[PDB]
């Protein structure tokens, strides 16, 4: 399967910076969502789940085709709760009907991270919508109730290595688990709509307790009111993972730099970019624009 990036006709940096600003302006406006967390965390989760279907072996799945717009992927049990990120973006797609679905879902994730004061993420245009029959089947996204060997093995399919996996998981400092979506409940920290390295700090400094929640699932709970998933706590159980966790709890700039590279790579897996294709765009935030 080859998927070649095709820039939307005649579009350039300024067009996509207009779509960025539209998403970012609505993130500021619709602030009440999920008890004032706002839409940013569900939008970086949506960009991860449309990319996380990729399989390196046959180049199926991935962010290129925008296939989450089809019922099979929209109704995947693993995507429960992401309909709220879709409905947030649907106004903006009506306003810029020329951007492809893959591009709009991935730029929403980029915009949310930078607007929640994360690192800049280089983003590239050119994903092309593909037919309903290209939609990957349910079951390619990871279970939460498993251990470190499962996480390592699952992420080899998206060929991410240990460092990349640990840098990507730092995004679980954002938002929260919702019992009616996943059977898990609670936030992982106090700053859950500002991008920081707090996931790593909480993992190493809190007093975790294995408890059973109302959906009868086990999760790691702390006195402070935070929770960690079994696959999250996995990172301090494995010796290779645990020493990268310590590296990111001791250096927030290295965390930001490595997250930026692994999230771009995540979003680009499966796509062939021609050598005459434009460079990756670095978008300015509303704040850097005085907007
Ligand atoms: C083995 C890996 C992973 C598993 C099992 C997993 C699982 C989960 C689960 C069960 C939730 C709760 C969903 C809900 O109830 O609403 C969640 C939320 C979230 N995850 Fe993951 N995740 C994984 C990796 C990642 C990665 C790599 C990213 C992003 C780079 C990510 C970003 C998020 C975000 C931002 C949320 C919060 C959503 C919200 O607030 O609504 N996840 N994760
Ligand atoms: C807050 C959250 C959602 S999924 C994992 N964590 C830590």
């Amino acid at each position: 399967l080859v998927h070649v990036a095709s820039v939307e006709k005649g579009r350039s940096y300024e067009d996509f910076q207009k779509v960025y600003n539209a998403i970012a302006l609505k993130l500021r406006e619709d602030d009440e969502y999920d008890n004032y967390i706002g839409y940013g965390p569900v939008l970086v989760r949506l960009a991860w789940h449309i990319s996380g279907t990729w399989d390196k072996h046959d180049n199926t799945g991935g962010s290129y085709g925008g296939t989450y717009r089809f019922k099979k992927e929209f109704n995947d049990p693993s995507n429960a709760g992401l309909q709220n990120g879709f409905k947030f973006l649907e106004p903006i797609h009506k306003e810029f009907p020329w951007i492809s679905s893959g591009d709009l879902f991935s730029l929403g994730g980029v915009t949310a991270v930078q607007e929640m004061q994360g690192p800049k993420i280089p983003w590239r245009c050119g994903r092309v919508d593909t037919p309903e029959d290209t939609t990957p089947d349910n079951g390619r996204l990871p279970d939460a109730d498993k251990d470190a060997g499962y996480v390592r093995t699952f992420f080899q399919r998206l060929n991410m290595n240990d460092r990349e996996v640990v840098a990507l998981m730092g995004a679980h400092a954002l938002g929260k688990t919702h019992l009616k979506n996943s059977g898990y409940e609670g936030p992982g920290g106090a700053a859950n709509n500002v991008f920081t390295n707090e996931f790593y700090l909480n993992l190493l400094n809190e007093d975790w307790k294995l408890e059973k929640n109302d959906a009868n699932n086990e999760q790691w709970d702390s006195k402070s009111g935070y929770m960690m998933l079994p696959t999250d706590y996995s990172l301090i159980q494995d010796p290779k993972y645990l020493s990268i966790v310590k590296e990111y709890a001791n250096d927030q700039d290295k965390f930001f730099k490595d997250f930026s590279k692994a999230f771009e790579k995540l979003l680009e897996d499966g796509i062939t970019f021609p050598k005459d294709a434009p460079s990756p765009f670095i978008f300015k935030t509303l704040e850097e624009q005085g907007l």
